[PDB]
């Protein structure tokens, strides 16, 4: 039994009871998967494994969820709990790599209570030392938990996540695992948000990917829906995997944002206030606006502390003493400097103290108790900063939104908003909204998002629109109402460079990435192919090295060229590299400086992709060097030492 799409091959062993993945590799097969389990449900803290093989349908010329392909349904049966489970797996013609899967569950004569559903596990095929992940969960912890993790198979510990997606987790609905030879990327296949674990768990020899959802009761001799998945077996990194994703979820009407219609502004060089913490004033940063415009600077963000509470948003007397031309005179120097000026906000986000919060306390979420809920924390808990959750659901509340945006661009000429310092969304208890069930608060804070950037849309068809979940991979049911995506307060070069690649994969090649501020590193940045920002108000040396590197960044604009992930795998190839095409050339980045993946000695350099036919001189952008005089495309290789970041282009020798 078997099924075919490009690039992939599905098998079921009816004796097995297993699922076997395989992926294209020139004219042959390569194996991704071993024979794997199908996913059962979970019944008084055991998943149930009495299930027996009924039949398994093939149907060669179908049409399903991502258009015209093939299909195979597996029905099976467990006597002891009287389920009757159908499994359907389908592939496309078209897309590469792609397995849609649904699973539905009968219940016979009895009521059946189910804790938790496991969809689909994929155990990885040939590893040897190391396995590569990409960890889309919400969970945490902030900061410091990186989402790229390395599965050591040598050492003693075995690595375990559960990436969630819930109540006190808002992040990304999806997993990858990768050795060599190419991965296996699961995710939820859902056009809305919803309660979902892609867990990443290592194994005697190896690890594994699944996926899984929220039990129910099944009444006795009926049919329900438990959840649905798509899976991609990919070559090379986890750039492939969540690429794929990208092109399925297209097919369930999550589209990002074509590169056409992102506007200029979106790959423009920034500064941001943040550097002065909460004792900047208007005058310190008109004051700035003469050098930064002569450096290159396009954009500027007033940051944190502006406003008297969240909800309300509005200014500050301390630092607005004279009202709404306060705000004016800041965006009119702004603007009269030839650049893009952005406002700082935390959505979802009514106060606590608030007027709002006074005179409606109708708009937010209320809990089990009958209490005001806060915004969560990555994995629950809270922050001081954080106020009361405002309702998705409630109309009040959602138009509290839409006036801050109004405000703000057409009474104080600001062009954009920094949404920031914000997570998951708490379930809503309140009687007076006749919520569908308590989680329907947490599925739906994605209006909000929606709603706030149809409002800037309207005013401004070139506004700017980020949403920083810090810490944590960003809400992904925010990222269609996106202009770019930060790294999220990345504690580290390994964190800003890897999510770089990540995030192109999930958004597009033109779409913009900042590699952020957090610490001072202007080589990832420009390498990466991301927009470099800064926040510091710098003198001396610093204030010199940040001019030289607006100078090389405002030179090559890879922020502007077409990334290219495709070519170099993390963790695989020698150095951790990068690569962007801009304007017909070339431009690759190694880097040794990310203690996370970093060889021994001093690897040969290979540039990939080039012409076979064509010679190409290597110049060092960054200092103005050849450091390799003629390499035929064929075989372009060189060795030559550098500490840190090695930053090139191939220009063609006629
Ligand atoms: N990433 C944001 C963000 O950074 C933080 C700071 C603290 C916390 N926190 O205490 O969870 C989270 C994100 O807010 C800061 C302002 O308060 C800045 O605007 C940064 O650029
Ligand atoms: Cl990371
Ligand atoms: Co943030
Ligand atoms: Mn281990
Ligand atoms: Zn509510």
């Amino acid at each position: 039994y078997a099924i075919a799409g490009n690039g992939v091959r599905v098998t079921y062993d009816a004796d097995g009871q297993t699922i076997t993945l395989y992926r294209t590799e020139g004219s042959g097969l390569i194996q991704m998967s071993k024979p794997s389990p199908l996913g059962g449900p979970v019944i008084g803290g055991q998943e149930v494994q009495d299930f027996s093989h009924i039949s398994c349908d093939v149907e060669q010329s179908t049409s399903g969820v991502m258009g015209s392909g093939q299909r195979m349904t597996i029905t099976s049966q467990s006597m002891s709990t009287g389920l009757i489970r159908t499994y359907v797996l389908e592939t496309s013609d078209i897309e590469e790599g792609v397995v849609y899967t649904a699973t539905s569950y009968e219940a016979g004569a009895s009521d059946v209570e189910v804790s938790w559903f496991i969809g689909s596990v994929y155990e990885l095929y040939g590893a040897e030392d190391r396995i590569w992940s990409y960890n889309g969960g919400g969970e945490g912890p902030m900061h410091y938990y990186d989402t790229l993790q390395k599965i050591d198979l040598t050492d003693s510990g075995k690595f375990s996540r559960e990436n969630k997606q819930d109540d006190t987790a808002a992040s990304i609905p999806v997993s990858d695992i990768y050795i060599a030879d190419g991965g296996i990327t699961v995710g939820d296949a859902s056009a809305t948000r919803r309660e979902v674990h892609t867990p990443v768990q290592e194994t005697s020899d190896s690890a594994q990917v699944s996926i899984g959802w929220p039990g129910k009761v099944i009444a006795a001799g009926s049919v329900i829906e438990i959840g649905e998945s798509f899976a991609v077996v990919h070559p090379g990194d986890y750039y492939n995997g969540l690429r794929g994703y990208k092109n399925a979820m297209d097919h369930l009407g999550v589209i990002m944002p074509a590169p056409g219609d992102i506007p200029d502004s979106s790959y423009d060089l920034r500064w941001e206030s943040w550097g002065w913490g909460f004792n900047w004033t208007i005058d310190l940063i008109i004051g700035k606006l003469d050098e930064l415009q002569a450096a290159g600077v396009k954009q500027i963000t007033l940051d944190d502390g502006w406003y008297t509470n969240a909800g309300d948003w509005a200014l500050n007397p301390e630092k607005f003493p004279n009202g709404a031309s306060d705000a004016l005179r800041l965006t009119d120097a702004i603007h009269e400097h030839g650049m893009t000026a952005l406002l700082w906000w935390r959505p979802c986000d009514g106060g606590i103290d608030s007027i709002l919060y006074q005179q409606h306390p109708e708009y937010f979420v209320m809990d089990a108790d009958g209490r005001p809920a806060r915004l969560p924390t990555p994995g629950g808990g809270t922050n001081p900063s954080l106020g009361y959750a405002l309702c998705p659901m409630a109309d009040g509340a959602i138009a509290s939104q839409v006036d801050f945006v109004n405000r703000a661009m057409n009474d104080w000429g600001f062009d954009g908003f920094k949404g920031d310092y914000v997570w998951s969304m708490p379930e809503c208890y309140n009687p007076a909204h006749n919520h569908a069930s308590p989680e329907e608060s947490t599925e739906k804070q994605s209006e909000i998002y929606r709603v706030s950037y149809e409002a800037m849309v309207a005013n401004d068809p070139n506004v700017f629109n980020l949403l920083c979940n810090c810490g944590t991979p960003q809400d992904y049911y925010s990222l269609p109402y996106m202009t770019q995506i930060a790294t999220a307060d990345p504690t580290s070069v390994d964190q800003t460079r890897r999510r770089v690649k990540a995030y192109k994969a999930l958004m597009g090649d033109y779409f913009p990435v900042t590699a952020d501020h957090n610490n001072i590193w202007y080589p990832s940045a420009v390498g990466t192919g991301s927009v470099l920002i800064e926040k510091r108000d710098l003198s001396g040396t610093a204030k010199e090295e940040y001019e030289k590197w607006l100078g090389i960044a405002d030179t090559v604009q890879l922020q502007k060229g077409r990334f290219i992930g495709d070519l170099y795998s993390y963790g695989f190839d020698p150095y951790e590299t990068y690569v962007v095409a801009a304007d017909g050339v070339m431009y690759y980045a190694f880097y040794k400086d990310g203690s996370k993946y970093s060889p021994t000695g001093y690897p040969d350099i290979e540039l990939k992709g080039l012409d076979p036919n064509k010679m190409y001189r290597i110049v060092d952008y960054v200092n103005d060097r050849v450091v390799a005089t003629n390499l035929m495309g064929d075989n372009a290789v060189f060795n030559t030492r550098f500490s840190d970041y090695l930053l090139v282009k191939a220009v063609e020798i006629s």
